[PDB]
This record gives C-alpha cells, structure tokens and sequence, in this order.
C-alpha cells in the first residue's frame, strides 16, 4: 500500500512542486490550500487522472486563532480519512509581507505571519504525532536568509526562526517514535511577475551559483531526499537550497 | 536629567536584578509585573527610598491576544507618563513550562509561551520605536541552550528562537534611528527553591565554569554592559552568560 | 563516458563506503590512502572486478608541510592520469586524537590535525579548481556535527573541522562562478571501532535520540551521494548533519 | 599588585587600543609585535612614562613553523619575566590578504594566515594555561563576517573559523582552572588610511548603525568588558562589535 503525505499551501509554486514530486515518487497526497481553490482542485484532478484515488484537497486558514488547533487537526484527519495513514507532513504554507516596526491591524499581522510560519506547523506536528516498515517524517520550509533578514519583515523572520526551533525541538522529542523532523531552506525562488525586471535581475545578480533563482523543482528535490530512505539517520537538519546566496556579504 | 528604562517581569529574580542595577547606574525604572503585585511595589518602594520619584510599577498580562498590542503600548506609555522619556527597554518576562507534542488548553499554551517570549517583545519594540545625544537600546532576554532544547519545551523554545529573529530584524530596521537591539542569553540561573538538592546538583555539575548556576547579578552585568556607552557600536549581538554550559555535549 | 571522483582516506570505514557508493552510482574512483595499502588495493581490485578499469589507488601523507601543495596537486593529477577528468572531490581523510592544552611533538600534532582536516582539503580544492580551468562538478567535505560542542582535549581537531566549515563556505562562494558546488556532510557518532570497549560503545549509542545507535558508513555515504547528484544542483555552501539528533541533546 | 596582559600585534591599530585600555584600567602589558618595532617600543615608552615599568615589548613572527611553539612560549615567558604573572592573553595579531583558489608561495600563505589567526593563538593558549581573587582570561579577536566571507580570502576565513573552535574548545577545557576564553568579532574597523575615502564610504554605507566603521576604542571596550569582573560567568562567548553589518543581506 502506498504512503500518504500532507502538503500545506500546495496549490501552486513550491508547495505544488513538492506535492507533484511526492506523488511521482508514489505518495498519495492531501493538497491543503487557503484561497487558491481552483488551482488545488485542478491539481487534484491532474494527479488523480494519473493514478486513481491518490489526491484530495483540504481547505484551511492557518492564521493564528482559538480555532487553529482544530483546523490543523482537520488537515491531518483528511489524510487519514482519505488514505488511512499519514506518513509525511510538509509545512510549506506561509504568509509573507512587510510588517514595519515604525492596511491590516498589527493583531492580524501577528496572527497571519506567526500562525502560518510557526504555530500551525507546531499544531500540525502535534496532530501528526498524536495519530501514530514505516518511514515517518516532517519537512519544514524554512528560510536560508533568516540571519540576514529583509528590511521590515520582522514578524516573518520571527516566524521562520521559530520554525527552526520547532524543527529542532520536534526532532528531539519525536525521535523516540521514529519520526524525523528536518527543514529545507530556500534562498530566492519563483520571483513574482508583479516584480520589475530591474529588481528581479538585481536579485538574480546576487546569487553566486548561476546568477539565477531556484526553480520550484530544485526545492522539491531537497524535500524528497529528506523523506526518502536515503535520509533515515537525518533528523534536526536544515538543508539550504540557495545557490550560495546566504554566503554573500553586503 | 536621568534616563528611564522599562524592565518587563521585573518584580523578582533576573528582572529585578536588571531593574536594580539600572537604577544604581542612574536610571529611573518602570517595573512591569503580571501576578507579583506585592514584590513589585516592594521593589519600587525600596528604589524610591534611595531616590525619590525614580520608580513606578505597571501591571500587564503579556499573553498573546487581540489586545496585547494596546497592553504593550500602555507599558511604553507608562514610562513617558512617569518620566517623560523612555531610553531603554529590557524584554525579560517569560512564561516557561512543558508543552509536550503527544490543564491549560493548547491555545492557552501557545498564547502564553509565544506571547511572552516573542510577540510581546515585538510589540513593546514597536511601541518603543514609535514614541521616540541619547543612548537608546533594547535588550532581549534570550536563551543560550536554544539549539539544544529541553525535552517537551517546544513552544518555549520556538518563542526564544523567534526572539533571536526579532533581535536581528529590529537591530537592522531600528539602526537608522539610533536604537541598538541586543540580547543576553543566560544558561541556568536561579534554581527554583522547590527543587531537591539532588536535581539542583545535577544541573550544577553540568556547568564547566565553577559547576554553579549564574547569579542574577551576573546576568544583569551583561545587560548593563549592553545598554552602556561601552557598547555603542554593538547591535544585533546576543551575549551568552552560561559558564560554558552550551558547549557541553551529551 | 563515466565521471570520476577522488575520495581521500578511502581504504577503510566511511571513505570506503563513499567510494563504493560513488562507484555503484557509475563513477570511476581514486581511492586515496596513507597507511592502509592492503585495504586500498583490495578495494580497487574488488571495484575493478565489478567494472574493469574504474578504480585506482593513490598513496599520500596529508600532514601539513611545505610539499603538501605538491602532494595534493598530484592526487588530483592522478585522477586525470587514470580517467581523463575529475568531477568530484570528497575530502574525507582525517587525523583524530586528543591534544590536551595542559609520543608526538606539538608541531607534529598541529601538522597532522590541521593538515588533514583543513589544509589538505584547501589545497586539494585549489588543485581541483585549477585543473578544471554535460558536467556536474562538486566537492563534499566531511565535517562534524558536534563542532560547537567539542570533545574535551580535542582542540586541534576541532579547530581543523571549524576551518573546514570556513573552506566550505569560502570555496562555495568563490568557485560558484565556475559551476563548482562545495558542500559538507557532518556525521555524528558513526561506525564505532569494533575494537573499542562495548561499554563505551553503548555509552555513546544511548545518547543518540534517533534509534539509540551510531550511523552506519552507508548512511553517511547516502548524504554524499545526494550532494554530488543532479538533485542537488542549486545546493552550494550547505552542510548536511547526519547525526540522528545527537547535536540537539543538551548536557 | 597589578595584573598583567599579553596583547599580540599590539604596536598599532586595534591591538594598540586594547593594550592602552588595559593599561589605563591598571594592567601591566606585554606589547607583542612583528615588524612595527618603532611603534611598539614607542608605545611601551609612553606607557612607562605614565607608570614606571608597566610595559615591555616582545618581538615574534607568529607564522606557523617548527619554531612557533617555542616563540609562543617565550612570549608568555616574557610576561612572567617582566611582571611575575600573566592574567590575560589577547590574541589579536593577524595576517590578512587575499589567497585565491585559482608573490608568496602557497605554503607561506598557509603558514602566515593559519599561523597568525589560529595556530599561534592555540600555542599561546597552551603556554598560558601551562604557567598558571584571580580573574584569568583569554580574548580572541575573531571576525563577525566569518559566515559571509570576502571573495578570495579562504585561508584567512579558515583561520578565523579555526579561532572560533579554539575559543570554544579552550573555554570547555580551561574552565576547571578558572580561565575564561571568549572572543570579540569586529565588523569593519580602522579602515586602511591609504584606501580612498570614496572606497571607504562604499563600506561605511553598508553599516546599519551610523554608516560608520568601529573605532579601535569601541572594539577594545568589548575586550575590557570580557576581562572584567562584570564577565566572570562568561566563557565560550563571542561578542560581535559590528554595528549591524553581518545582518545585512547581499
Ligand atoms: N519563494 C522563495 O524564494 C522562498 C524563500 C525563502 C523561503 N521560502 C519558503 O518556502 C515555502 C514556499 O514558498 P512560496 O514562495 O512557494 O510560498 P508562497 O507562494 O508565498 O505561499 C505558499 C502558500 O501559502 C499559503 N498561505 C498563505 N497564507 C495562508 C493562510 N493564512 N492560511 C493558509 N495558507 C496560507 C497560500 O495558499 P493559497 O494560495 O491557497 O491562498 C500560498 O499559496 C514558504 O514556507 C516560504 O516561506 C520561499
Ligand atoms: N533562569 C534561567 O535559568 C534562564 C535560562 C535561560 C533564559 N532565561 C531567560 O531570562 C529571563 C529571566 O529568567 P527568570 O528565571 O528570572 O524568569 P521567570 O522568573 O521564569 O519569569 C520572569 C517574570 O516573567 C513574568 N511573566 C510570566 N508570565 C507572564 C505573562 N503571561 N505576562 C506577563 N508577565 C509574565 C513573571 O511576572 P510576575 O511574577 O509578575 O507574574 C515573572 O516574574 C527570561 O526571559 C528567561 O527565559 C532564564
Ligand atoms: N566516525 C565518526 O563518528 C565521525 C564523526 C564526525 C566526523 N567524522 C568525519 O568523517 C570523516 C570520516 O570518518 P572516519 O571515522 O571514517 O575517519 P577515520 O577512520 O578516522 O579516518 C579516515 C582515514 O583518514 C586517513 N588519514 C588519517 N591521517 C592521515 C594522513 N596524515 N594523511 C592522509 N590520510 C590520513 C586514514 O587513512 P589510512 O587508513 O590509509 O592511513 C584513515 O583511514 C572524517 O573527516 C571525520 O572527521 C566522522
Ligand atoms: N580591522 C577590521 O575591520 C577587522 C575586521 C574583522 C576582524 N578583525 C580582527 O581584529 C584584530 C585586529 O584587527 P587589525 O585591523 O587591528 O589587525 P591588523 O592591523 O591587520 O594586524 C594587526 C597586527 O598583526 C600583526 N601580525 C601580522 N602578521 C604577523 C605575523 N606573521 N607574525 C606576528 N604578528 C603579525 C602585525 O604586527 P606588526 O605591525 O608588528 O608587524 C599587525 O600590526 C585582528 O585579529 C583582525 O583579524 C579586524
Ligand atoms: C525577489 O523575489 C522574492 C522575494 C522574496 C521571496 C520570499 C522569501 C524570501 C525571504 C528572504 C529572502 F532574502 C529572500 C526570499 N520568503 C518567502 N516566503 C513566502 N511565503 N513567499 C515568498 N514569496 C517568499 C520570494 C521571491
Ligand atoms: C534547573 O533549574 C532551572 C531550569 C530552567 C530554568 C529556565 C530556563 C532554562 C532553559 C533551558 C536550559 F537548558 C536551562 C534553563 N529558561 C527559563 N525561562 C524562564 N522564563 N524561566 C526559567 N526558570 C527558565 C531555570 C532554572
Ligand atoms: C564513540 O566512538 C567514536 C568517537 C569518535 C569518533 C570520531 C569523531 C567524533 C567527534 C566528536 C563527536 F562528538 C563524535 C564523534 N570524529 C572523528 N573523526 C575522525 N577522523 N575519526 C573518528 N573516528 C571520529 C567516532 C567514533
Ligand atoms: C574596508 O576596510 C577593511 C577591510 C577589511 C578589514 C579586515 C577584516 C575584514 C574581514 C571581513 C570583512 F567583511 C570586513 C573586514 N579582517 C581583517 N583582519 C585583519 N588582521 N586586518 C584587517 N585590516 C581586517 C579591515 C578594513
């Protein structure tokens, strides 16, 4: 019988490549999404057309609130309800926007940025662990630039630092169950086309390896390795996939 | 005219030692507290006996909620109300208890450990910046053992990692305003009186330097250094004060 | 035709497993060794029996000295001599023994610990890059998951392994324009000497959160294979811990 | 009676500022030097004029060779000869120049960059330890940009990483003797007097805190703090004194 994985924020961009690559490797997958319903549903169709009964969809807001624990439990539950098991969790979903220290409320900024990037990953991790031969693991989408943060993204960066903390703490705490917890830390990948050519190339010119952003597939490759049998002794590790961007001084 | 400082969770233990050492250095202090009313006024009493009108108390719960931003604004506001300025913020209050992955609810556990250790510091930092030959700085109380966490303290540890991220991001963004932002990372300090001499010795003997815990004063000494004119070019630095504990492998 | 790799200290233990796995992946291999000549030739024979003309040995002392640059240069040269190319360098060879701060002279200690763990890796990287000026060129340095929590009395070893982290980063940055990726793999406790005491063996096993045992050489090798592969093409400057959570365990 | 200190590369720039501060705080100093004999002897003279026989010079090449151990031992011996004791060692001397991976020979680059930045510090540490109300400590001059290194400075950068491991390894190992081992990590300080101001400003503009390099004195202030009684629980720590520079992404 095939293993199953939950991928958050999986309707597009990096989460989609991850869900696609896990599916190609043999996984059944739960495509979590928030607002991208059409793309989630359309991906589920694509994957199911390739192999029947291997993909479902689960909508949830991962903003921090008093009902976030039950939503995270719902997400993990979908995977069991559809597939009867849950082997892999990929914490990919993430809010990302500036939150200057000096038009949505600060409460909402904290809830969105800390909820998606950290608290939801923690609650999902609880629900995953609570519901457990096997190769169980969690992969958290972290950030190669966490120690050289973008100006005015303090809550995003707090969120991501907290994700590193969770990766470590859950790796220690869940190792007795044979659940590995690791991370993949992208540099720059999938530049928005909202973005100017000048600004894109300015970012591209900073990357040592190839003067280019990562493709979503390259990020997914790292995730796949971490869940694979070739990573069985690896827990609490964060693999940068940044083309050397973080090594470049100001 | 004396500078003024806010110390969070200043009624006892490390916070009190910070507030005390700041006051001796010539600062007027706002002694924030949550539950320890008696200890807080008893400290302010004592400090005011030495120097008239140089200390006030200020009660605030620093648990995360939709009113937390107003609470943190009010703490900063209290310093200005009493003293007409706010030069120094020390983020010291911290909730601390196990939150296993497998009768506080989890929503409460998230709110208290992530609110106190991270979100409240963010919001106090926002409010501090917003209100501004000065020497303005923030010092965050961090944790030297953040990369080798205690078992079943994932939320606490998430919050302490988030505080590192804030220290860095805020150091960066507030540098243009002359506000330095730094941390002190204690090891083991002030063992609970509750604990048996067995368990105390066990922690003590882990410390390479002298097999003893840090005194409150030793922690305060590092804080005072960071706020002083001797740390004028220092920003985004976190100073361990751990007697070498973080270096000791398992 | 098949790519080629140099693996230093490859006659035995972790380097042997890395050489094996690269070979099974399709690489031709230079098995470098220092004293373990019998094991090296045995290993070359066994790989060549599997695919004729795909393995050579190359003997060298990697202690620091005024001729280490020439020795490191010759190791690279011998992969070009045998196979016409050098696609992968794995810096694995390493001297490991206490050097307390309070038989061998201290100058010998310095030369061996810093030479093998850091300076030979630097010099081999230089030679590798120099000889370069359908290809996936990379270097993998065998680092150490425990470097920020060192063993007591192992200061020169630790200084070496920290230096190697630096080389990994500096070389990643500098060799990126040439398409040469540089990365690390950082074992925890792995492949315990069968010789060492069982009691001591258990002591260390018991410390590892994941499975309560040491890594197998093959587990370390898996991470090298990943980093040299086409699935790691945007990865440079990274060090992958393969430690079962050992570095996360406080005192 | 007064404590004594060995400062390596103390004839000029940051070393000199450290020697002077230490002396101003009450230390007797050994002014080590390599080529700057005029500046070394002249410093010793200015300090002795201030307090009789409180300064001596000591010349030594700290390039790695077969004689470096004896040279390092003779440096410590010079302290005991002059003052009957040696309480503090500051590892400051450092070669710094590019060594591209692609007319000194390479073995001489290795010898100088690794000798001065790591191996001499190690040997000086050994001889210091061997020779031992007491406050004994070592401050190693590290580098805040070690993880974002300058292009083509691999040997320097290796040397400075190595110096981090020494700081850690030696802290752990010498704690039982009450010898603390810490470091200070400048960003950019004391730009070359010969570098064009227009080049100098390219670096200054990178610094968040004040768009300025550190003064020699600002770096020395951190050293003074680490050697003081205010830092008696601090070992294994590296204090950045970098104005934010290492937080700035490419
Ligand atoms: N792109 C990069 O260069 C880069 C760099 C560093 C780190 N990373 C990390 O790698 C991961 C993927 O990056 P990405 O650029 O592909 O991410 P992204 O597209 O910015 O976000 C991925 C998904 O997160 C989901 N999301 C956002 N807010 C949410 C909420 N409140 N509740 C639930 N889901 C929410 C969205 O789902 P819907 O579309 O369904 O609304 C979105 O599609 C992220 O964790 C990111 O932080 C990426
Ligand atoms: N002690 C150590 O060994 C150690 C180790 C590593 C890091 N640290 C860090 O250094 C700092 C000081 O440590 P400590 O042991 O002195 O701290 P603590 O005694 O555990 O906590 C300090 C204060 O935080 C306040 N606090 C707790 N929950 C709160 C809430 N929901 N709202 C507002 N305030 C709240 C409490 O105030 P009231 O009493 O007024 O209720 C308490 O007096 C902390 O930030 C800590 O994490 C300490
Ligand atoms: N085993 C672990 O738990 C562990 C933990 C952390 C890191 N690592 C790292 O992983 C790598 C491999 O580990 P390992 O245990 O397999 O290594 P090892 O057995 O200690 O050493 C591997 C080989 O290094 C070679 N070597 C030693 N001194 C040399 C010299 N002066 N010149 C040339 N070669 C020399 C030896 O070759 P000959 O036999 O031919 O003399 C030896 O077989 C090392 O870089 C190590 O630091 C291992
Ligand atoms: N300046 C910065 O911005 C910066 C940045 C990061 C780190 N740091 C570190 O902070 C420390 C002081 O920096 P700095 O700029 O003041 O250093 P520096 O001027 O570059 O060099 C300090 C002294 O090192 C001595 N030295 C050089 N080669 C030597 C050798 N082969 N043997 C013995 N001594 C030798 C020289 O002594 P003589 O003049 O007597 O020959 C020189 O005056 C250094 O460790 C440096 O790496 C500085
Ligand atoms: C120039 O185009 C981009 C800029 C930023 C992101 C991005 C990052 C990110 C953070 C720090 C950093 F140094 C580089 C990237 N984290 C992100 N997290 C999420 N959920 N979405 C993103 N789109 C990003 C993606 C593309
Ligand atoms: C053995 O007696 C103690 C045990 C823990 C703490 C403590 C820590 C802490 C965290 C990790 C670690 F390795 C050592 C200490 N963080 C803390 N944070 C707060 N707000 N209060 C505390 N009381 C502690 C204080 C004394
Ligand atoms: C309990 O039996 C072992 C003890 C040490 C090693 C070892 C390490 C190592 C260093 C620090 C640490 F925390 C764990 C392992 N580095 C090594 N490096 C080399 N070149 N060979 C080795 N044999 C080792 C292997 C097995
Ligand atoms: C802009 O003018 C300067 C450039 C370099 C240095 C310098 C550094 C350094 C290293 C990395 C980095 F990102 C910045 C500085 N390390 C040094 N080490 C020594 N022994 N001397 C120095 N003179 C420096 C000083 C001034």
């Amino acid at each position: 019988e095939a293993p199953a994985a939950v991928v958050t924020g999986a309707a597009k961009r990096i989460g989609r490549a991850i869900a696609v690559k896990l599916h190609q490797t043999g996984y059944r997958v739960v495509i979590h999404y928030h607002n991208s319903a059409e793309a989630a549903v359309s991906l589920a169709d694509e994957l199911n057309k390739e192999r029947s009964n291997t993909a479902v969809v689960c909508q949830a807001d991962l903003t921090n609130s008093n009902v976030l624990p039950a939503s995270c439990e719902e997400i993990i539950n979908s995977c069991f309800r559809a597939f009867g098991r849950c082997d892999v969790l990929v914490n990919n979903a993430s809010a990302f926007y500036p939150t200057p220290l000096v038009g949505k409320t600060v409460e909402t900024q904290v809830a969105e940025l800390i909820g998606t990037n950290a608290i939801a990953p923690f609650l999902l991790t609880m629900s995953f662990a609570q519901r457990q031969s096997s190769n169980l693991s969690i992969v958290n989408l972290c950030d190669a630039m966490v120690d050289q943060p973008c100006m005015a993204f303090s809550l995003y960066n707090m969120g991501k630092h907290a994700l590193v903390g969770l990766t470590q703490s859950a790796a220690l705490e869940l190792a007795p169950y044979g659940i590995r917890v690791n991370g993949v830390a992208p540099g720059v990948s999938l530049l928005p086309v909202a973005m100017g050519e000048e600004e894109k190339d300015k970012w591209r010119r900073k990357v040592p390896l190839g003067r280019r952003e990562a493709s979503a597939e390259q990020i997914a490759d790292a995730v796949i390795f971490l869940v694979s049998g070739s990573a069985q002794y690896i827990t609490g590790s964060i693999i940068k996939v940044d083309g050397g961007l973080s090594l470049v001084h100001a």
